[PDB]
């Protein structure tokens, strides 16, 4: 039916664009041990399995910001400790399977009340700040690799990568990032604007990210001489690093023996991954069986070097017979995402600057709905300009600013922990905001102030 | 007085930024025959004279878009016919003085009624479109001069001008233009926003253009290796092009004999200049006759020295905004003019201002000038569905297709004006625009009705 096709196309694009961006980011961060190919095939397989055996087909599984942050932290930890990153991921997946087969007996569903708007907004703000910082750091790295000079060695080897500075690479990359961000934001505004027929305007606005990506890809395509770093996608179903690892990762070590102490100590990183996935599932949903399936599949996906995914409820806004239609649409979207690895010529001409502009746009748009962001903005507005909201009206302005400052201190502590070599503890530390709201904030604030500032809805 | 100093500073900056951007544009168009130095000196002298002997001290005098367009058209005409541009301007100024002494004999107060919102908004839209087109054409010229190539020549002569493509000149120029436009628009939005204390927010928003110019100038100043074209200002009170012309230019000719036929035919370009100046004065004001006569006489006198003629504008005064207040306004205007004239002494500072940031300011001015135009509003309404049309008298009392027909007729007029500007008959553009006055009066009532015309074309 034509109804299924349009929704399938929309969801496929809205899942592929983040998938492509996160695959590029993962390939850059993890030295191409896990790239766009692995992320795409993992997303496809896990989406098919979740559609077939998921309680709620509305959920679509895919890589997210917190998972990328944890992958970067684990890669850095393995590099510092001289361990195999992929085998460590395999053992984390083993311990994740153990965790999911352990939680079912105890039914740890009472923790949902512990996670509140406090933790949810802190997590979302941290993720958006991480996105913005990653985009700006990539821009700085591009400008450092190819600085603005008057003389360049115009005969430089480029088979692995540019071995020296190049004239127009940095400025064109900055232009592409800025243009992608500007076009995506303008298309979003047009979707929220009052121009053009409503149906056509909404259709154009829904596809804002793919349209901006296509525009900037064409812009870079017609600039023939200038070199810009492109997305690294292998031709066919390949691991994107043949020298590094194969498809089926052998446990106990790939190039060197895996220590037993790491095998036993992989439980803690598995606990941190479970915490991250649980937090993402809670923020997307607002339930217990679907989380076990995703983490259980993530443990199996680690054996093949594939990443683990999360809940990421975005499909409900666009959407027994309805359940069957949703199941079929999700399965078709997953199949299309998997087959998107076949169009390697198309993906190999997508610059990384466009994807990082999309990353910045995603962070900026994620900042929009956060109440913590609203209060941070109110920190700069005069009190007369504060909106008519319960926390402004029923709480003193300095008390609300103190609440915002405490949340800012929490964000700063999380950022310091992430920058600290002990970045693997970033999930746990974030969950430490749960006792703070429960056992420490009531000491400073009152019940009414806490209810107004931190509310379920 | 402390209150006088702040107003002087604000008006000085709001007059200097257009002064420097128009000086750069004139230096580009006229091959530095008239540049930043001449424009600044003319602006200072005419501002002092207008403050001392002007009926309305609120009026400010400076170069504007229509004057730049006419100067470009006259330069193109002179280069096509082989005439001397700077010497032809002398006879245009002579005929301007003749025109002002003729008009004072037969006071033409009836023409003010003829110019209406129709003509004034068509004029403003054409000027904004010209600004945007000039910025984009300069960007295209920059990208053509220094294309994005894999290999450039290591050493190229740059004493007269870069003789070949350069690595990062085009992309950095585009980045500077975009950044200047973005920062200016963001500061304009911040001025009307609800952040920061109201006094601080307003004073930050008022200085949006100087702040953006300073930010982008510093950004360029910290890119040591990359080259971008910068504003050309002589060290001291010097002619922009000493080889081309001196200070006092001989009316009979500088390097070639001036034809007598051109001496007599300079009346028509003088009439076109008078039409442009009158249209600008009518747009800004709505003593006007005396002010415009004084301004045109000063411009005709300044044409003897190779300096541009100015127009009447109230942008800076309105943005800043019984006998003692008038005296304070005169003193503030005189001080602003003196500071504008002394700005040439800051040659080291002005020589580090790229042309990309100035063209970004040009684009920002062109975009901002479209805010109050009803023609722009109806052009936007052409795309919005009729449900989303606002509660405006022409929306409610006129059928939507009739309003769109009105907008289409205005669009056709704008297209005709653009075609005339593109053709070698661009010198006739001031005349053709005045031809919209009969069209509204004698042709529009044939198609529309009295109520529709009064709602669409209203005085206020
Ligand atoms: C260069 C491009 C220029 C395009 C021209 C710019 C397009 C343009 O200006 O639209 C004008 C007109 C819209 O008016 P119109 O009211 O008939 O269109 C919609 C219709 O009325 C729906 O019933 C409305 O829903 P609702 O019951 O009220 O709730 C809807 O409102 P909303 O749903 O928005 O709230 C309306 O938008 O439609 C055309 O003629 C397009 C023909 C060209 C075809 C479109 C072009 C592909
Ligand atoms: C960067 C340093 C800035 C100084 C920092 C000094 C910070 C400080 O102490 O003031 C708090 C400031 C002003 O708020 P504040 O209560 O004083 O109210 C302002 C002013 O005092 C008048 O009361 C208001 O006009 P009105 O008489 O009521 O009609 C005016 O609104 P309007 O005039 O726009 O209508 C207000 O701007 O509110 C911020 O959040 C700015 C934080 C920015 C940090
Ligand atoms: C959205 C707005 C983003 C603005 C910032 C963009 C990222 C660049 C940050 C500096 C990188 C750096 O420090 O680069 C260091 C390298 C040299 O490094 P090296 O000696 O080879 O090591 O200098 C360069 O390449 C030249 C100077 C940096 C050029 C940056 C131009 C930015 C223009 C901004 C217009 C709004
Ligand atoms: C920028 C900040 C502007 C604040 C402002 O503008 O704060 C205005 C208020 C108004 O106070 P009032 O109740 O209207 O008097 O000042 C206060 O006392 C509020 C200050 C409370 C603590 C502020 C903490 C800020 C974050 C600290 C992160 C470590
Ligand atoms: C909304 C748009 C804003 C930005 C507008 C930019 C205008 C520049 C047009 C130059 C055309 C030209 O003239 O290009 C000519 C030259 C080739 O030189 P040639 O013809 O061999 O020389 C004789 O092309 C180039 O080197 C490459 C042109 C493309 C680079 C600019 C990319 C802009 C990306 C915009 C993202 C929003
Ligand atoms: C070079 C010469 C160019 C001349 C251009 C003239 C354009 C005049 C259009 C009159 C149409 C009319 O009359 O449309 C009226 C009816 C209203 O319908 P109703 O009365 O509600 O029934 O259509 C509409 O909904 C309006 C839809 C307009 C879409 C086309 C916009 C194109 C804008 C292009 C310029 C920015
Ligand atoms: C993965 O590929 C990168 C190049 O993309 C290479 O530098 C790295 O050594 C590879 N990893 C291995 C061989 O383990
Ligand atoms: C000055 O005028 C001459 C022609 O008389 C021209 O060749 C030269 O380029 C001009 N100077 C500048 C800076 O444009």
């Amino acid at each position: 039916s034509p109804q299924v096709l349009a929704a399938v196309i929309f969801i496929y694009f809205a899942a592929l664009s983040p998938a492509i961006t996160f695959g590029g980011l993962l390939g850059e961060k993890t030295r191409n041990q896990m790239g766009v190919s692995e992320l795409l095939i993992s997303t496809a397989v896990q989406g098919i399995l979740f559609a077939l055996l998921g309680a709620q087909p509305l959920l679509v599984v895919g890589f997210s910001g917190p998972l990328l942050v944890f992958e970067e932290a684990f890669f850095s930890f393995c590099e510092t400790n001289g361990l195999e990153y992929i085998v460590g991921r395999v053992w984390i997946g083993f311990w994740l399977i153990l965790l999911v087969v352990l939680v079912v007996a105890f039914e740890g569903s009472f923790l949902v009340r512990f996670i509140s708007r406090y933790t949810q907004e802190i997590f979302s703000f941290l993720i958006s700040l991480i996105f913005i910082y990653e985009t700006f750091s990539k821009l700085i790295k591009i400008f450092q690799d190819h600085p603005l000079q008057k003389t360049y060695n115009y005969n430089v080897l480029m088979v692995p990568k540019p071995q020296g500075p190049l004239p127009n690479t940095a400025l064109l990359s900055l232009v592409l990032m800025a243009g992608t961000f500007f076009f995506a934001m303008m298309l979003r505004k047009f979707k929220n604007s009052s121009y053009f027929p409503g149906k056509l305007r909404r259709v154009i606005g829904d596809f804002g990210v793919p349209i901006s990506i296509l525009i900037m890809v064409l812009v870079d395509f017609f600039i023939q001489d200038t070199y810009t770093q492109k997305l690294s996608v292998p031709d066919g179903f390949k691991v994107s690093n043949s020298s590094a690892r194969g498809w089926v990762i052998h446990p106990l070590g790939l190039r060197s023996e895996f220590p037993i102490w790491m095998m036993f100590a992989s439980a803690l990183p598995a606990l941190l991954v479970f915490i991250l996935i649980f937090l993402e599932s809670q923020i997307t949903t607002l339930f217990h069986l679907d989380l076990l399936l995703v983490v259980g599949m993530g443990g199996v996906a680690a054996l093949f070097g594939m990443p683990w995914l999360s809940a990421t409820t975005v499909r409900s806004v666009t959407h027994i017979q309805e359940v069957k239609e949703q199941r079929i649409s999700g399965l078709l979207v997953a199949v299309l995402v998997g087959l998107s690895i076949l169009m390697e010529p198309i993906l190999s001409r997508i610059p990384l600057a466009v994807l990082f502009g999309i990353f910045l746009y995603m962070g900026v748009t994620s900042l929009s709905g956060i109440q913590l962001f609203d209060r941070i903005l109110l920190l700069f507005k005069p009190p007369k300009y504060h909106p008519d909201v319960p926390y402004v009206k029923r709480v003193k302005t300095w008390r609300m600013h103190l609440f915002t400052g405490i949340q800012i201190i929490c964000l700063a502590v999380l950022w310091v922990v992430k920058s600290t070599p002990a970045s693997l503890a970033l999930p746990f530390v974030l969950i430490l905001t749960v006792p703070l709201r429960r056992v420490l904030l009531p000491l400073i604030f009152r019940n009414v102030e806490l209810q107004c500032l931190d509310a379920d809805d």
